[PDB]
């Protein structure tokens, strides 16, 4: 039965728009195989379409917005784009119809309308482009009638072994086609559709920019020789307008030109399913995904006072639709550095030094070919899988389909290697690596990232202790099928805590160091003079200089997450040898947290190196790091401890803004200095940890019932109306908000773990 829907499953989500990266795309989750992407712009001049087009995702002046106002990966949705630039108001409507044996089929309808300011006789170019790669496969154009062009639908025709029969049909559609009078319309035509087919080495296909310029520059070319020349010019539409060469080749170029309003169909018909689908199916599709959509998110994302208005409701679903909306499928080999060098123990003091001598010696090499179903922080600047993102990403997503949130974890543990090390960045292909620089693109199996993936795993124990519809939950509502995913899920989850404690292990035994146990204690591995990239918390600031001796407060209370969950799936499935290992390990975390990093003197815990005269010095930065045992839900309800921490949290002077809490207090020296990422601005992602953690202490009995409620009701306030009132500002999720101001900074389009506003704001934990 797990199996039967498993197989369910995979039909289910095997078509997606799955390339974030670009504005819109398709492809299948199988490696090598059929894709498909847009691009438009605008042509004014002899010149300027080279710097008009659109394909890749960005965020600039010329671009007012764009992302999903409706999604959902099992039914399709749609997209809204809005283009300064180009002129344009650009809709694309994705849908799934399921059917035969091979994925089923999908269709979409794009549509462009100029704004106000356009001209009302722009001329905007139009391509899809549809590559294939695969040793054995086929995909060719039918011919038109007409000598230079289609004057109706284009329809190519392929069969791979993965996607058996099918044909992809881009339409007439609607709109004026622009007409030539020149000399040149007796060779290439007045103007109309036109395809070339071409065939390029495999792993090139993805170029579909430098591939298409190719083909103009040739046309243009063509043109210089046959004797067109500024005497008497060809209008620019139609010297950018390929030559009709249809054929069979591993890609096609359909090009388009409209003046004015467009719309156009694209109609992927699986020949293993039912009769093909036609443009009055897709419009049917696309009202009954609406109807759905609208019932599941009034279902499971009801918001709660005082964001019940229709405002936060729009807003509810464009935060939660651009998170569900940027998953994608990723295929390729990585760069990894496999030297295990033995400056990467870091062991001496100045270790830093030895290990950027170790990266000096370049020992990466690409490896794979590995592949990844993730949603990711940000389609413009951060288009891959980040390994701690995907813990935030994927709360609201288990929400909604906790078979989906399965299917990405199940995709991340498959990565895993023997040792139990995921990289904490996954660039996967050529096509993922050209938006990365070369010197960033390495993963180093020491790196370790926060194991967030555990409280998803969490949510989903808790959930199952307590068509399309029903595979969303088949995972809950078949307790036989959950537990089979955990029992294949746990030996990997296991391997990852061993990895761990022998990676990240901190030195007890060989300073002057007294504690509970001598087992429990962590560094993370990494750390540079200014920065600690795998803690997720950049730039926070940590024991100066770097040391061997140095413990992480944020890493222990990791681990204890880690064991807390192992604790529940051990015990659901009897590994009672196991359970009881994990029993004294959470143990000694809990008595480790206190002997190590709490201190007395300043109120909170720290993070603790090893003085000039090689004693324990606890090293105290009050902020995120400060409440971590807090915000990771290790403390008992009625903690000393915990009162502490909630007099922290509570205090404007250190750590609440009106806007939320701050990455770092205040008081502290390094507030707002060097590049100021995690050292001041305030993050959904840990507001969100420590909404949760309110929440839990003020529905309970216990001595901090009443202040837990207090700051529970007005920080959950402060954040979604602080992300709400950016929303509204300027159309978009931000990477962290600034405590001073409330505004928005860094990276936009952040879905991203700032979508965990629609999760605080339906509440019920
Ligand atoms: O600055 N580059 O070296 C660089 C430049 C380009 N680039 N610039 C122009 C073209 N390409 C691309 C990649 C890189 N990588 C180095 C990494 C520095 C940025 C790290 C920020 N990490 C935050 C976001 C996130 O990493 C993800 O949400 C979270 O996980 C963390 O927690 C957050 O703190
Ligand atoms: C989906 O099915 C295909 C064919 O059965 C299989 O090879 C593929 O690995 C499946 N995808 C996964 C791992 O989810």
């Amino acid at each position: 039965l797990h199996s039967e829907i498993g197989r369910l499953n995979n039909q289910s989500l095997l078509w997606g728009p799955y390339r974030p990266n670009i504005y819109f795309g398709t492809r299948p989750r199988i490696g090598k195989s059929l894709m498909t992407g847009l691009m438009w712009g605008k042509i004014e001049s002899y010149t300027d379409f080279q710097h008009t087009v659109r394909y890749t995702c960005e965020q600039n002046e010329g671009m007012k917005g764009y992302g999903w106002d409706e999604y959902d990966p099992r039914r399709g949705g749609i997209q809204s784009i809005h283009d300064i630039q180009n002129g344009l108001d650009i809709t694309t409507s994705f849908v799934k119809i399921p059917g035969g044996a091979h994925g089923g089929s999908w269709a979409a309808r794009i549509k462009g309308t100029l704004n106000d300011d356009a001209p009302k006789d722009q001329k905007t170019i139009v391509v899809f482009y549809v590559s294939q790669e695969g040793e054995n496969s086929e995909l060719e154009a039918v011919p038109s009638e007409n000598e230079f062009g289609y004057e109706g639908d284009v329809i190519l025709k392929g069969r791979s072994e993965a996607l058996g029969n099918y044909k992809l049909v881009v339409t007439k559609g609607k709109g004026v086609i622009p007409q030539s009078d020149h000399d040149l319309s007796r060779l290439r035509g007045p103007g109309q559709t036109v395809v070339q087919s071409l065939t390029y080495p495999d792993e090139v296909l993805w170029q579909a920019k430098p591939i298409l310029f190719q083909q103009l520059k040739a046309g243009i070319d063509w043109l210089v020789e046959n004797k067109y020349d500024v005497a008497d010019p060809p209008p620019p539409w139609q010297v950018y307008l390929l030559a009709n060469k249809p054929g069979s080749g591993n890609v096609h170029i359909v090009q388009k030109v409209f003046e004015g309003d467009f719309e156009f169909d694209i109609l992927f018909s699986s020949e293993s399913a039912g009769k093909e689908v036609t443009s009055k199916d897709l419009e049917r599709e696309v009202k009954q995904a609406t109807e759905v959509f609208g019932e599941r998110f009034a279902r499971v994302f009801d918001l709660k006072a005082p964001f019940q208005g229709d405002n936060y409701k729009k807003f509810g679903k464009s935060m939660f639709s651009n998170l569900i909306g940027g998953i994608g499928y990723f295929y390729g080999h990585s760069l990894v550095d496999r030297s295990y060098a033995p400056e990467y123990d870091e062991e001496n003091e100045g270790f830093w030094e030895d290990a950027a001598e170790a990266r000096a010696r370049h020992q990466e090499a690409l490896e794979g070919p590995y592949e990844l179903f993730t949603s990711i922080p940000s389609r413009p600047f951060f288009p891959r899988g980040f390994l701690w993102d995907e813990g935030f990403h994927l709360l609201p997503i288990a929400d909604w389909d906790i078979d989906l949130a399965l299917e990405i974890i199940k995709s991340w543990y498959n990565l895993m290697d023997e040792d139990g090390w995921i990289a904490r960045e996954q660039i996967l292909g050529a096509e993922a690596r050209s938006k990365v620089p070369k010197e960033f693109q390495t993963q180093y199996p020491h790196y370790a990232n926060p194991p967030t993936l555990f409280l998803v795993l969490d949510n989903f124990v808790e959930r199952l202790r307590k068509l399309d519809e029903t595979l969303s939950t088949a995972s809950v509502d078949n307790p036989e099928v959950g537990l089979e995913y955990l029992r294949r899920l746990y030996p990997l989850l296991r391997r990852q805590f061993d990895w761990f404690r022998k990676t990240q292990a901190g030195d007890i035994k060989s300073y002057d160091r007294e504690a509970y146990s001598t087992k429990e204690a962590y560094r993370w591995r990494g750390r540079t003079v200014s920065h600690c990239l795998t803690s997720g918390l950049d730039d926070y600031p940590r024991p100066q200089p770097p040391h061997p001796g140095e413990l992480h407060v944020d890493l222990m209370s990791w681990v204890g997450v880690m064991v807390k969950s192992l604790i529940s799936i051990g015990s659901l499935l009897g590994a009672t040898e196991d359970v009881e290992f994990y029993t004294k390990v959470l143990d000694a975390i809990e008595h480790n947290l206190d002997d190590l990093h709490w201190s007395e003197k300043e109120g909170c815990y720290c993070d603790a190196t090893i003085d000039e005269f090689e004693e324990h010095k606890l090293v105290c930065h009050k902020g995120y790091i400060s409440l971590f045992p807090f915000l990771t839900g290790l403390l008992k309800p009625d903690s000393p401890k915990l009162g502490k921490l909630l007099a922290l949290i509570g205090d404007e002077s250190e750590l609440w803004s009106p806007y939320g809490l701050r990455s770092l207090s205040k008081k502290d020296e390094f507030y707002g200095t060097a590049e100021n990422y995690w050292r001041s601005p305030v993050w959904i992602n840990i507001n969100y940890l420590a909404i949760v953690q309110l929440y839990n202490i003020a529905t309970q009995d216990g001595p901090y019932k009443e202040t837990a409620r207090d700051l529970y009701t007005r920080l959950r306030k402060n954040i979604v109306e602080t992300v709400y009132r950016n929303w509204e500002e300027t159309g978009f999720a931000w990477e962290q908000y600034n405590p001073e101001t409330g505004k928005g900074q860094r990276t936009q389009h952040f879905t991203g773990w700032t979508s965990l506003v629609v999760k605080i704001m339906s509440g019920h934990h």
